[PDB]
């Protein structure tokens, strides 16, 4: 969930007990403070939460308990990820190893979801994905990798890496030889 | 309205006690949350005595007066996180939270990084691109220095390296990539990725085929 500076956002909470009947948590900080119509005090003033005037400091997790909503305050333009799926190299295959690397770069905001496929079959066994971190251009980079045996690599028609980034999905597919 | 030290350390397999202090703790039992970077908080203990399903038996909680404590016996590598206490706050149906305590688990087994260097893929060369990727995995502690080479010449421009993050095995992973044009890739005899991890340096080399 992202918003531009000075723009309007809506964070939504879904589940039971909402038919019958606010905490802000910045990274490595305590979730600080009621129910739809209430007047709090201590932090600057103005189920779903709406923020009319958004500042870079407002970038935090909001909780109604909900799973958590990472509100991103756009400090720069949105950028879809550049996705490159690298197949196992000849050198790695000659060493009886196979690793596929899905390189994800130049994206903003810094949140992605990665899914893998063996042919048309979704796979998650042997998958590791790194936490996005800032490049020198202030955009983000991450990598997801899938460890396979060379027999698994050669016995499949293809392998795919799918990257989801705020309503955009980029899938890259590679095939042996 | 609850106080706890910002950080604490323990040795692997040893016991750690994280304490919270506040007037509300004399009236209410504390709940404990575990939070790792880029992850949703996990309820580790509910109102001192309830351990939810999925939470290891290593976690327990106790209290005395205006203090509440979370005890981790036989602290594991997966237990490194920020631990926050929470409770109700006297006259008023609202919750108060502690500032959080970051836990460091010392004496964890060290590991040299596994380094895999990929040449440009056939799809990116067909698209007039020649980015190389250097996968750095299964290392501990989570700090590396990455340097690239064009034959024997060090490369500064076009290099990006990710901050190491934990894998599901509690070892770290990172990647470094070098953006090149097919021209730069084909003109050199080889390119290298050298990774420095404490007393170890691992370098891999790829060549155009």
């Amino acid at each position: 969930v992202s918003v531009a500076l000075g723009q309007t956002v809506k964070i939504t909470c879904q589940g039971d007990s909402l038919r019958m009947y606010w905490y802000q948590q910045k990274p490595a900080q305590a979730p600080v403070l009621y129910a739809e119509k209430n007047r709090p005090s201590g932090i600057p003033d103005r189920a779903s939460l709406t923020i009319t005037g958004a500042q870079a400091e407002d970038e935090a997790d909001y909780y109604c308990f909900g799973g958590g909503t990472k509100l991103t305050v756009l400090g720069q333009p949105k950028a879809a990820p550049s996705v490159t799926l690298f197949p196992p190299s000849s050198e790695e295959l000659q060493a009886n190893k196979a690793t596929l690397v899905c390189l994800i770069s130049d994206f903003y905001p810094g949140a992605v979801t990665v899914a893998w496929k063996a042919d048309s079959s979704p796979v998650k066994a042997g998958v590791e994905t790194t936490t996005p971190s800032k490049q020198s251009n202030n955009k983000y980079a991450a990598s997801s990798y899938l460890s396979l045996t060379p027999e698994q690599w050669k016995s499949h028609r293809s392998y795919s890496c799918q990257v989801t980034h705020e309503g955009s999905t980029v899938e890259k597919t590679v095939a042996p030889t």
